[PDB]
């Protein structure tokens, strides 16, 4: 059951791998087993999620198929918790000294995030700095109750009504366009057109980055194209 | 995500409850909440899993929309665990007086649920008596922690080993009842036995959302009954 042997992973690409294997590759500390939904492999394999984990020497399962997505929510657990890393995680907190460095760092960037709530809006159910997130300025992580990216979509043909999922903002804070947001919106920013377009622009970049899909692209485009045409005159 | 009011149900039929009304509802005896899930709310509505519920006094939660069965998997309890009964449930422990005179019948019904499995084969993981089952002779319960049968149906639109499938049969149906006779009377390949539990796995099958494999093997076995009653 657990032995099926069905799935890539980003420490065994090409050749399938089962669960069970994946567990005896795992080194002594990493205490979750971690996995990432997706319609296509294509799709997952350039995951801003990854990035973290990677650095860590963690390997990730590869789930294409939605029947394997459930499996693992009905298990939890084999011996460490199985877990989606489109939702929220904690990641072995990679040593106690960064914890507090962190709550600095984070402290200072709570303004922008409370902006960016302000220009996000509904849309979001929080704005937050995150260090799971390298190589990427901003994705969009689901809570940990709802659905995966790739079950709202889905579901999505076989619905809409009954909601969806409560979205969470991530900000990388070593990224340089929110180092430049934080910048405009601690010099008093925070209400400027040129800020709001772009946050809102950014926003749905994590949309299709994170496997979402956008509501009503025209808008998207418009905004886009205004952009590309800064460089005109 | 509990309080929002969007279910029909055998103890609500037109007005809409919401899970919490459900479990006020509930007697001090009932341990589970149960619900079941299915193309429409016309479909479910007759499920031959309703009746064995409704005479232990449980309401039972109507779910049409595969967005509100996602759901329920993912929440898994609420007190009290929820289940689909289109799945295996293990029914409160009805009591110790039947665990003595079901095991009996159990036995009884070793002949046949033995020579049921070899006329279905591979097709279902056991074949079973069960008491759950009343009004209907057979009917199709998907194992547990699984896919119910409306949902294996949404994800192929959108080998396979799709779901441990098990075939229930009622003691306390007239048709099981012969079967019992032409089974302990050297039956398990007569080929009236053969063909007539096949129709009603077929059928088991259809009445339990699943879809048939090979439907003109069903068809001409249903003619072939029907051209009976003209010889």
């Amino acid at each position: 059951l657990a032995k099926l042997l069905r799935y890539n992973s980003t420490k065994s690409v090409d050749e399938l791998t089962s669960l069970t294997d994946y567990v005896t590759r795992m080194p002594e500390h990493q205490k979750n087993i971690y996995y990432i939904t997706g319609e296509s492999l294509k799709a997952v394999e350039k995951s801003p999620f990854l990035d973290a984990l990677k650095a860590k020497n963690f390997e990730v399962l590869f789930l294409t198929d939605p029947i394997d997505e459930y499996a693992f929510t009905q298990l939890k657990e084999f011996e460490g918790k199985t877990l989606v890393d489109i939702t929220k995680d904690f990641e072995l907190e990679e040593t106690d000294e960064e914890k507090a460095e962190r709550e600095k760092e984070i402290k200072e960037y709570e303004p922008l995030t409370k902006a960016l709530k302000e220009i996000l809006g509904d849309q979001v159910e929080k704005v937050v700095v995150s260090y799971k997130l390298l190589d990427a300025p901003a994705a969009i992580r689901t809570g940990q109750f709802g659905w995966s990216a790739n079950m709202e979509r889905i579901m999505k043909a076989q619905a809409l009504s009954y909601m969806s999922s409560k979205k969470t903002f991530e900000i990388s804070p070593k990224s340089p366009i929110i180092k430049e947001l934080k910048k405009r919106v601690d010099e008093g920013g925070a209400q400027d057109k040129t800020v709001k377009d772009l946050t809102k622009l950014l926003y749905e970049t994590a949309l299709l980055t994170s496997g979402f899909s956008l509501d009503e692209p025209t808008s998207f485009a418009s905004r886009i194209n205004r952009l590309i045409s800064l460089g005109l005159n």
